[PDB]
């Protein structure tokens, strides 16, 4: 036996929680902005149904196939799915993949903790018209904290304020781990996410009523949501939202297979799945489309909100939000909800994010869940170091993992489930006691359509991102090394 959800919704909560994490609030509405607008629904939304839809469901059954075995990760899983030497080395990316992304994840998240400490007792800049005698105080208060140099300089000079703050985080997720499923991640679900619900629809209400000089939240909305189909001609267009539908999802990262191999054997995976994929659609548009860009274009105006667009999503919600809030009436407060948000949403993925080592720890080398999260807490808390000193080491990291990881890996699922251990097969695992069944028309989806948009997908990024700054290797050479390593380990477990 193994620790199981106690609840449906607490299942749901904490699945839906691993992708509100993920920056979504900044990340879709910029992708929106740079792609058509309110006509970036039509790739969005066939993304989500051809795409997202179809590797949720299918993730779901891996885990609770694997679950009930015993399993919780994918060096385990693939093997049972496909009887092979090569399925087990495969497998190991869904053990590396989500630990390295924590390698750089919790640090961040740790920034939106201090940057929510800071807010709060009012330790920020305080300008004083143009932008950039706005935005530059709040740039070098991010790359003050953070230790960016000021030139090409190898070397991160991290403030200790940042290196406490990272402790007092690892601290939060040990925590919340260290419970369990359902003492730790599920009570910590039920309670944040309907809390992250009622923070988000105040900071919606209040950039609705934002007025400036420069322009209003309306434009905001409206600069966001004007459709344009011309760029529907682009494939550029699609390749954004296949994309951009991994992050909503959280589709590759490893965490929705692990989530689900604490449901019971017979529990409904396709109602659970498609409500948690829902939930995470939703507010993403919703709470996401209003916050972050209309509060942008509201305060700058309709001229530079092409440029708050390609300025990027990160910027939006540690350097542009920040000043916003610094120029209105309690905005000090407002910048600690924002940062408070992101602080307790990123709490939900960094948890699940390192679940999949706690659980290979613990399914194969039997390991206690004490001394499982300790260890996954050593090994993350140390290799971060390399992303808190060495410049760009954090990039390298989220391009390999985070970027064209989970799309190979989300294709790995699909190709071991759907087409190795026989459609047929997974099509009887994943509608297996679910009280509503997957419709027909996702099995042509899940067989052809979903793998060929994957494969189209990768080829555009080997073609486009495939080809100086030594300190990039020192980055490769340590995560190869982490592969190597786990590699050893899913090794010890065949000797166990
Ligand atoms: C606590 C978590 C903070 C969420 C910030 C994530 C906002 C996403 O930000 C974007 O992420 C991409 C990679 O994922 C980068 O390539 C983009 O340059 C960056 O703008
Ligand atoms: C691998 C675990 C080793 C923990 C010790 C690492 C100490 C690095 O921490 C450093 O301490 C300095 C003290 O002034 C601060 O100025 C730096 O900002 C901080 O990065
Ligand atoms: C100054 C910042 C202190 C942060 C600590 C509280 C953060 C909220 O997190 C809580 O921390 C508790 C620690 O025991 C845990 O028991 C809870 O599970 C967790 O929800
Ligand atoms: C940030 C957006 C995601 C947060 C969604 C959490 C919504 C509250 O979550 C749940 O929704 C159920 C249906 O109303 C209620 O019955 C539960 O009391 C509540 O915990
Ligand atoms: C009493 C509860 C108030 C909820 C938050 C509202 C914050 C008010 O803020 C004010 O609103 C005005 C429009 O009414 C605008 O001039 C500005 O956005 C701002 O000055
Ligand atoms: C350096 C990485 C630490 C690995 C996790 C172990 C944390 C050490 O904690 C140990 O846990 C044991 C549990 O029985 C206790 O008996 C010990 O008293 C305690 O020191
Ligand atoms: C999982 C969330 C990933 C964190 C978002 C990245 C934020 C770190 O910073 C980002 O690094 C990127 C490297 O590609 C750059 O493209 C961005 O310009 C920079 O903002």
């Amino acid at each position: 036996k193994r620790e199981h959800w106690a609840t449906r919704l607490g299942l749901i909560l904490a699945m839906a929680g691993n992708a509100v994490g993920l920056g979504n609030f900044l990340r879709f509405p910029v992708q929106a902005a740079e792609n058509g607008g309110g006509a970036f629904m039509i790739p969005y939304i066939i993304a989500f149904l051809l795409v997202g839809i179809p590797l949720m469901w299918i993730e779901w059954a891996m885990g609770r196939y694997g679950g009930a075995q015993g399993h919780g990760t994918t060096p385990a899983i693939f093997y049972l799915l496909w009887r092979n030497r090569f399925a087990k080395i495969l497998g190991v990316f869904g053990l590396w993949i989500p630990l390295v992304v924590a390698i750089y994840y919790v640090y961040i998240e740790s920034w939106t903790l201090g940057f929510a400490i800071k807010f709060l007792v009012g330790l920020v800049p305080e300008p004083p018209t143009d932008p950039d005698s706005i935005l530059r105080p709040f740039k070098e208060f991010l790359y003050s904290y953070i230790g960016v140099p000021k030139g090409d300089e190898p070397i991160l000079k991290p403030s200790l304020f940042a290196y406490i703050v990272f402790l007092i985080t690892m601290f939060i997720n040990v925590s919340i781990l260290i419970r369990g499923i359902s003492k730790g991640i599920e009570r910590f679900a039920k309670i944040a996410m309907p809390t992250l619900f009622i923070l988000a629809v105040f900071l919606v209400i209040r950039v609705f009523l934002l007025e400036t000089p420069n322009g209003t939240a309306a434009d905001g909305l409206n600069f966001l949501w004007t459709p344009d189909f011309e760029k529907l001609k682009d494939p550029g267009v699609w390749i954004a939202a296949v994309g951009q539908i991994f992050f909503t999802l959280s589709l590759g990262f490893g965490a929705i297979i692990t989530y689900a191999s604490y449901v019971r054997k017979d529990q409904d995976i396709v109602l659970s799945g498609l409500t948690a994929a829902t939930l995470n659609e939703k507010a993403e548009v919703i709470l996401g489309g209003s916050i972050s860009i209309p509060a942008a274009v509201a305060f700058f105006g309709v001229a530079n909100a092409v440029a708050i667009a390609k300025a990027g999503a990160f910027n939006l919600g540690f350097i542009t939000l920040p000043a916003i809030f610094s120029q209105t009436a309690g905005g000090t407060f407002l910048g600690f909800l924002w940062f408070f948000l992101l602080f307790f949403a990123g709490l939900h993925s960094s948890i699940a994010i390192m679940q999949p080592m706690i659980a290979f720890l613990e399914d194969e080398l039997k390991l206690s869940r004490k001394h499982a999260v300790l260890w996954t807490a050593a090994i993350v808390f140390f290799s971060a170091h390399l992303v808190m000193f060495l410049n760009k080491s954090l990039d390298e990291m989220d391009f390999w993992a985070g970027t064209i990881g989970v799309v190979f890996f989300g294709l790995t699922e699909l190709i071991i489930f759907f087409w190795i251990f026989g459609a047929d097969k997974a099509w009887e695992e994943i509608n297996r006691g679910g009280i509503i069944k997957v419709p027909r028309i996702y099995y042509y989806v899940m067989r052809y359509i979903t793998p060929a948009f994957l494969a189209v997908l990768l080829v555009v990024w080997a073609r486009e991102y495939i080809p100086t700054h030594w300190t990039v290797w020192i980055t490769r050479f340590y995560i190869i090394g982490l592969f190597l390593f786990l590699t050893f380990l899913v090794f010890l477990a065949e000797r166990r």
